């Protein structure tokens, strides 16, 4: 079977065959679409098929399908699974795996970069201090004095589910959030629960509006331990505006390196529960969501006040006006300090080219419109007008529950 | 599968039970989501009619009544005999209001029960259709105090005698291809404009020429009519701050009136059923004015603003975009013509969702269509999970008549 997607701005029509290799389920049925829903012990029984599937893909990509090395590897993995109940990936397989999980990430607009990922193999890591060291190295490498480089660090795979490696932080670098007695929040409200945990674990909180959180790292299923990222490794950018000299006096900054650290990487049926990865920011991530979401820093009011906009009726679009200025400031500040960032126009345009290329050379590109379309100025970006098909391919990045909800405390 | 939806900004959680009444298909499967795809006999008829009459009698608290059973039997006898049936006026009004209620892509549904329904099933000719449409336009426009309305022409019989409005909206601006390659007026209507000219229309060839109506009664060849200009309310676009904005030469019409959809009630198909409410500002200022395939005015405006158009990261398009939409809203408000901004409209939709969930058990909603094309995440609907599914009565797409009509 074949499926057609149409761009309604250009009339370009593309044909998807790649969806036929989709195995996992979307959450939709014949009668209900769940396209806008945020979140819609593995035994020998299913493991080898999952392995074979991946190894077939790997060997096909390297033009060695059906070869002796291919057949020997399948044989080797089969015997290792029956003997040891799991298997270990070769380094080549791990790198391919990680790059493809990114490539298959339907919610990621930045996938044009997928093949230029730096993969750090941390499967020899045994302790939380070892994790801290690997993570510092990732941060220093990825940051690269502002010239950001995509990277992922991969900790040992899950075994029996009782010895998981986990990074308890949702991102490697994030600001603390503090709930005040009067109900207000100091810092980032998105991080209040995690902050409270850190403090309980013994973190001495500075209680400012932009405190970089400590790392909370769990090795081999043991209780997690606190570590402070050396401040010289945490690159930050003071936010100012090119025309508004009062903007700097809002006292805003942000960190340069976005590094998602709470997802699970699946490669050939193996589960990597600690696999922090990083690219670089699209401006709207910070300027629209981090700063302007009502449940985040929520700065629209204070910015609009300083702009002297008519804040009495919504139809003056005072929010829309302030939103644009804030986003200008974010991009201006990063560029001025020579820290990698991409605006939503450039990024979405690159994604369309990526997407078309993938259709031609791969037979498709799974994409989640709801996530791909930027949170401001939607229809003036080309992705708005692009039909997309969403489906699940492996290797993949998956959500997993926050560890504090599942961890069995040793004490 | 008694599903939940969460608002991630407010943590409000709603439980959906209404989806279990869904009938038709979404286009999605377990393996593939098609959420962003734009267009995804006697024995058939009676179940459809029954399902509908059942809802109707339940809604007036007479489910299982003699009158309910009587009506069921009566309709069954009429279908068996005539191969079709006719709706009572009360059933027609209920069905139309509920088709709107069920329109998962419509953000304006808080108003669903206030619809004025004009029964035009006695219409036989295109001249009669024109008259009904002029009356609709005048009633709906109401000197700028717009009122929601639908006019329903006779239902399909054998598909050889369809009533159709060839226009996509009752009021739209013409589009012409210029010798120099560019396009004058609205590029979306270049093909329709061609056909009008082909049919005898005398085009002023301006940037904002109101198209004529091409009206089809009983399957006959369609016929041209000019809407009385005094019936077409337009708004010249000016900016409250930029005096040069008026020089741009922009206007738009006050009445959005979708005329090319198909209304299905109780299995019956109404192929000509133009309806109208009032504009959300972004429809005009974002989509009509700033789409690259429409009036595409971004660079002219940014030029006048003296923005730095050398790099995309200056966000000049974004700045121009906001100003334009300020001007649209300002203008309509100043001329006392109903319009709603995207902030107000999305907030009322969240309220409407709350109401539906509580009193009806759900509200089918299409996130891709409901989230406005600008400033998405600063509107509450961005953070609202929505379940999309198909309920009847419904409005459906149908093919453009010219690709079908046997001349
Ligand atoms: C290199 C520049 C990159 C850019 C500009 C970019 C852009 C984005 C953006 C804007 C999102 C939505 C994030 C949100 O709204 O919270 C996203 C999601 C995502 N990205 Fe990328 N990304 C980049 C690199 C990467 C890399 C290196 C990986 C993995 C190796 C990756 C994997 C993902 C995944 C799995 C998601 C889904 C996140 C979720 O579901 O919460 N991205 N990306
Ligand atoms: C009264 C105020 C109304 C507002 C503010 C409103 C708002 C909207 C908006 C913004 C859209 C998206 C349209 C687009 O982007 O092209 C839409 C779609 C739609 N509306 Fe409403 N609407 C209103 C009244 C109505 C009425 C009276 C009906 C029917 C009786 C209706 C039925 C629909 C349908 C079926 C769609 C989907 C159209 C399509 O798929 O092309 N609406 N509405
Ligand atoms: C309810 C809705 O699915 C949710 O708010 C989504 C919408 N699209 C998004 N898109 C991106 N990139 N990031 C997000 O967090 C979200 N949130
Ligand atoms: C391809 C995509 O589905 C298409 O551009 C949609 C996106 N969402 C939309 N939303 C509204 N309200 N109106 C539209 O025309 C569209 N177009
Ligand atoms: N851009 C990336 C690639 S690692 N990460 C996305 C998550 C960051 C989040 N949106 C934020 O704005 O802090
Ligand atoms: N608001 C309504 C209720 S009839 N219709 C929407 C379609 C009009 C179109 N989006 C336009 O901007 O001209
Ligand atoms: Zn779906």
């Amino acid at each position: 079977r074949f499926l057609k997607v149409k761009n309604w701005e250009t009339d370009v029509v593309l044909t998807d065959t790649l969806h036929l290799k989709s195995t996992l389920e979307t959450g939709c049925t014949e009668h209900i679409c769940m396209g806008s829903i945020m979140l819609p012990v593995r035994t020998k029984d299913q493991l080898f098929p999952l392995a074979k599937e991946f190894l077939d893909q790997y060997y096909s990509s390297i033009k060695r399908f059906g070869s002796k090395a291919h057949m020997d590897r399948l044989e080797e993995v089969n015997k290792e699974i029956e003997s040891t109940s799991t298997y270990q990936l070769k380094d080549t397989e791990l790198i391919y795996g990680a790059k493809h999980a990114w490539r298959n990430a339907s919610r990621c607009v930045g996938r044009i970069q997928w093949s230029k990922l730096q993969v750090f193999d941390a499967r020899d890591c045994t302790t939380a201090h070892g994790m801290f060291n690997y993570i510092c190295n990732h941060v220093k490498y990825a940051t690269n004095k502002g010239n950001l480089r995509s990277a992922i660090t991969i900790f040992p795979q899950r075994t029996d589910g009782k010895h998981d490696f986990r990074v308890w932080n949702s991102q490697l670098i994030r600001y603390a959030g503090y709930k005040q007695p009067d109900g207000s929040t100091l810092g980032d409200p998105a991080n209040v629960q995690f902050t409270e945990i850190c403090i309980q674990q013994g973190w001495k909180a500075p209680r400012g509006r932009f405190d970089v959180l400590p790392l909370l790292l769990q090795a081999n299923g043991n209780d997690p331990e606190l570590f402070q990222i050396p401040p010289e490794l945490v690159l930050e950018v003071p936010i100012r505006h090119p025309k508004f000299d009062w903007f700097k006096d809002l006292g805003l900054k942000w960190y340069g390196l976005p590094a998602v650290s709470n997802m699970l990487l699946e490669i050939g049926g193996l589960e990597f529960s600690a696999c922090p990865f990083s690219g670089w920011y699209m401006g709207t991530e910070i300027g629209v969501r981090d700063y302007c979401d009502n449940s985040r820093y929520n700065i629209l009011e204070e910015v609009a006040k300083k702009m002297d906009l008519d804040m009495r009726k919504t139809s003056s679009l005072w929010k829309d006006q302030a939103l644009v200025e804030i986003n200008i400031a974010v991009l201006y500040s990063f560029q001025s300090d020579k820290v990698t960032i991409v605006d939503h126009h450039s990024a979405t345009e690159s994604f369309i080219k990526h997407m078309e290329n993938e259709y031609r050379c791969r037979g498709g590109c799974p994409a989640d419109w709801v996530w791909i379309v930027p949170p401001m100025s939607g229809s003036i970006t080309p992705v708005f007008h692009q039909e997309m098909l969403n489906y699940r391919l492996t290797p993949s990045f998956e959500y997993q529950p926050d560890p504090w909800n599942t961890h069995v405390w040793k004490g």
